[PDB]
């Protein structure tokens, strides 16, 4: 298993100025057949001229149309193409070869596969080598000329980057198109779709150099009317990307392209995104309503990798972060100025917190820019995506949004042409630091651990006031635990975002204030504060860190009722649950270890019930917010605060918890769950796809989450509302009717009629999946081999297989089973999937990533599930890799 290190970047030995390729497409087989005009560099030394190519069946090569055979001149081994360095000549040549491939069997969805009817590529990261051969590497900058041929009635429409230049007829009911793209690019950017696609389509005329553009939305015909949000949310990037940073579009036109059969969310080929259908296509009659954030964030963000990723591109896949946490942080910006709700930038955190923590504490834990890879599908991680938005954002918070977009645009105007590096990227910032603090001497170098540092930076707090003097201290402290990848953890650059408020009337007591923390431990006073304040500290989550506020539950409500921040309300009322948390699992624990036949557990304290009460009452409170402040923090969010973690105590623990919140106010939740009904489920715009009202879409998410709580709770006649509610007719409501009714003798009647619902549009069944595999049954076991049974049998679609699996992971007191069963099932899954597609297996590994962590009859557990799955013969590179790493070895 070759292992490849950053720090041994070298360019390559040669260069391919141009690449020409005929790709002839037939029912059992394509040829490609490509032409790569190359010269050599000043880099070369003489070497063996090597190929990237994966699978590929070799009809013929050639050096100046000159054969090439094998044993002689080359060497192949299904992996590269060596051709021995007395064969190639030393200035400018041109290499040829004809390959078959077969993207109808490719169940990989890595280089050219058939996704149902569609022919589609995915070349990021090295899938354009199970293409035909190439010096695969972002380095490699070439212009592209492309013929696509296929049978017409099957294939009618052709596309690839550039322009069409040329469509022709071909004997035997075939055509052919041609498509010219001289702009120099790398080949995990090439990318091509033929098939019998419908579309919707739009001209947008840019800003200031009124170029028209334009827009293409395509899909099967069957869902050709599930296309116009999509549209909508691309000419609200392009639109963003002119408004916030000054940047049009430099192409003539722009194609989206849905494929049912997708790794990941969608990909940023030139001029082509494509995208899984899941993330591009919904109608509000069959898609819930999280699909609309969905399509506008994945939509957003392969548009604004047009100028981060594409025209500043990577000079090698350890700069991934550069394009990945820069492109995560312009549609974050985006996504919050288009929805204009807080809970955008909340469900942001609330994800990070969970998932990326887990994994930054995990043995897979890595800095942004890692040091070193083997497959480099295991590098696409939320640490690089998500933590890497968020070191990202730091830079907006340090600098101010002025200052931000003056050291965004030097980094764009500087590099447009070219290859980038993190450094590149932190040099621009730093000049705009300089320009801020009005001093060239001014630096960032200590910013670039954010890059290099591994894991989560924990930053404690004590505090000081003085009445006479009216001086307040805030005394700082960081700290980042050891781990594989530093012994010693350096101090960090911690912007820190902070308010301080008066507790007697709840005003603001001074400007907005970002204090830098540059050392292990720092002390800052502020004078003139007139009486003792409660401190808002990290507003809008302005460092990625683990907060110990060490705030009394006292101040934490009165930050929770007044503050005018909705990241350190929301924190503050998180903090006062994991404290409530903490204290009833070790009682529960207890309990258990010493066998106690009585014991007593900590009840949640009454002024926080009282003051969730009165912000649900309050009418001009935010409705997404009010769901936040009912729902305990997530399961991988507490986990990251507890050794050993028993699964069934902390199951008893939430129990208990909410049974205590709702006990004193279920009628409250009622109260709200019927008079929110009208403005939620208001229809007026039900049939207008274009018009997507987020502020009503948190009040559904408000009444599907009371609803799930008073149904829990056995709520007096509550089933009425669930068999009501099942009649509506957002997705959103009816799906939630059918989760909610796990608790009650109607839930497979529910079942059934869902299902009829949902059957016969693809992605809405596999909403209907997810919500089956999440229902709290006892019974989920049986459940789930029914599903297996009648509805995914041996499908190899991605979705349809994390749609059955994955919410069922996040089953607590179930998938933690004590039996190991959820274990073993999840771990046939995998080893089953990973025989057709490793990256997806990959992804099935999730549940798994924790392992440590839990209590040590379940470490053991998962443990021996995870061994037996190293031990299959047939394992790919990928799943052996991920979790070789997983389990320390
Ligand atoms: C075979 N292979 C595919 C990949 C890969 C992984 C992630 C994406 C990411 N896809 C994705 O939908 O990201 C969102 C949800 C928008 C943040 C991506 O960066 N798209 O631009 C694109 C491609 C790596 N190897
Ligand atoms: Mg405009
Ligand atoms: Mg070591
Ligand atoms: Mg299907
Ligand atoms: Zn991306």
């Amino acid at each position: 298993p070759k292992i490849h290190y950053r720090k041994d970047y070298k360019p390559s030995g040669f260069i391919i100025n141009q690449v020409t390729l005929n790709i002839n497409i037939h029912d059992q087989e394509t040829i490609v057949r490509s032409v790569l005009d190359m010269d050599i560099s000043k880099h070369n030394v003489g070497e063996d001229l090597v190929f990237d190519g994966v699978g590929l069946k070799i009809n013929e090569i050639s050096i100046n149309n000159k054969k090439l055979v094998e044993g002689e001149e080359y060497t192949y081994d299904n992996e590269f193409l060596t051709i021995f360095s007395k064969f190639v000549p030393k200035s400018k040549f041109a290499f040829s070869s004809e390959v078959i491939i077969h993207p109808e069997t490719n169940y990989a969805l890595t280089g050219l596969y058939k996704s149902k009817n569609i022919i589609v590529s995915q070349c990021e990261a090295t899938g354009f080598r199970r293409i035909t051969f190439f010096i695969d590497r972002p380095d490699m900058m070439a212009k592209y000329d492309v013929t696509v041929t296929a049978d017409k009635e099957k294939y009618p429409v052709l596309l690839s980057n550039g322009d069409k230049v040329n469509e022709f007829e071909i004997p035997g009911g075939r055509h052919g198109a041609r498509f010219n793209d001289p702009p120099l690019k790398p080949c995990y950017l090439f990318a091509v779709v033929a098939g019998d696609l419908k579309h919707l389509s739009a001209t947008y005329i840019t800003k200031y150099t009124k170029k028209k553009v334009e827009l293409y939305v395509f899909s099967e015909e069957k869902y050709v009317s599930k296309l116009q949000w999509a549209l909508e949310c691309l000419k609200k990037s392009m639109a963003f990307d002119e408004d916030y940073f000054g940047l049009e579009y430099d192409l003539s036109r722009l194609n989206l392209v849905a494929v049912s059969d997708f790794n990941v969310g969608a990909m940023e080929n030139k001029g082509l995104n494509i995208f899984n259908a899941n993330s591009l296509l919904a109608s509000k009659k069959n898609s819930i309503d999280f699909s609309y954030a969905r399509i506008l964030t994945v939509v957003g963000h392969e548009y604004f990798h047009q100028y981060t990723g594409n025209r500043v591109t990577l000079r090698d896949w350890f700069q991934l972060t550069l394009k990945e946490g820069l492109t995560v942080h312009r549609e974050n910006l985006f996504s919050e100025e288009m929805t204009k709700t807080v809970t955008t930038r909340l469900s942001h955190v609330d994800l990070l917190r969970s998932v990326q923590f887990l994994e930054d504490s995990s043995p897979l834990s890595h800095p942004i820019r890692p040091e070193s890879y083997v497959s480099m599908e295991n590098f696409y991680t939320t640490t690089v995506y998500d933590k890497g938005s968020e070191v990202m954002r730091m830079y907006l918070t340090i600098l101010g949004e002025e200052y931000y977009k003056k050291g965004f645009d030097i980094y764009i105007k500087k590099n447009d042409g070219n290859t980038a590096t993190c450094e590149d990227f932190n040099y621009a910032m730093e000049q705009a630091y300089k320009m801020k603090k009005a001093d060239n001497s001014a630096n960032l170098n200590q910013y670039l651990l954010w890059f290099s540092q591994s894991g989560t930076p924990h930053v404690s707090f004590k505090y000081n006031y003085d009445a006479e003097k009216k001086q307040y201290s805030i005394h700082v402290n960081q700290y980042t635990k050891p781990d594989e990848n530093q012994k010693e953890k350096k101090p960090l650059f911690i912007p820190i975002s902070v308010g301080l408020i008066n507790p007697e009337n709840g005003k603001e007591m001074i400007s907005q204030t970002t204090l830098e923390l540059t050392k292990e431990s720092d002390t800052f006073v502020f004078n003139n504060i007139a009486v003792k304040p409660i401190p808002s500290l990290f507003r809008g989550f302005s460092a990625p860190v683990y907060i110990e506020d060490q705030l009394t539950d006292e101040e934490r409500i009165l930050l929770l009722k007044y503050d005018s921040d909705a990241f350190v309300r929301y924190n503050s009322c998180t903090n006062i649950y994991m404290k409530q948390i903490l204290m009833n699992y070790n009682e529960f624990l207890k309990a258990k270890n010493e066998k106690l036949e009585s014991f007593q557990l900590t009840p949640v304290n009454a002024q926080f019930i009282d003051a969730i009460k009165y912000l649900l009452e309050d009418p001009h409170a935010d409705a997404g917010f009010k769901s936040y402040i009912v729902s305990l923090p997530q399961d991988r969010y507490i986990i990251n605060f507890v050794s050993n973690l028993d699964t069934d105590v902390l199951a008893d623990t939430k129990e208990y918890i909410y049974k205590q919140i709702g006990d004193k106010l279920n009628d409250v939740y009622y109260k709200m769950f019927k008079s929110l009904e009208a403005k939620a489920d208001d229809l007026t715009y039900f049939n207008d796809e274009s018009h997507v009202d987020f502020d009503q879409m948190n009040m559904r998410t408000l009444r599907n989450t009371l609803l799930s709580l008073l149904s829990k709770a056995q709520y007096p006649n509550i089933l009425n509302e669930i068999i009501e509610h099942s009649k509506s007719p957002y997705p959103s409501n009816w799906l939630t009717s059918l989760s909610v009714s796990a608790y009650f003798d109607k839930y497979f009647e529910l079942y059934d009629k869902t299902y009829k619902l949902s059957k016969d549009d693809e992605l809405l069944l596999q909403e209907w999946l997810k919500t089956v595999s999440r229902s709290d049954r006892k019974d989920i076991y049986e459940i789930l081999k029914k599903l297996e049974n009648e509805v995914l049998k041996d499908s190899k679609n991605p979705n349809d297989i994390r749609a059955v699996y994955l919410p069922f992971t996040n089953n607590l007191r179930r998938f933690h089973d004590i039996s190991g069963k959820g274990y073993k099932l999840i771990a046939e899954v995998i080893t089953k999937t990973d025989k057709f597609n490793p990256m997806v297996a990959t992804q099935l590994c999730e549940p798994f990533k924790l392992w440590n962590k839990l209590d040590t009859k379940r470490q053991e557990l998962m443990l021996n599930e995870m061994n037996t799955m190293l031990q299959e013969p047939q394992i790919s590179n990928n799943l052996k890799e991920y979790l070789l790493r997983l389990t320390n070895k």
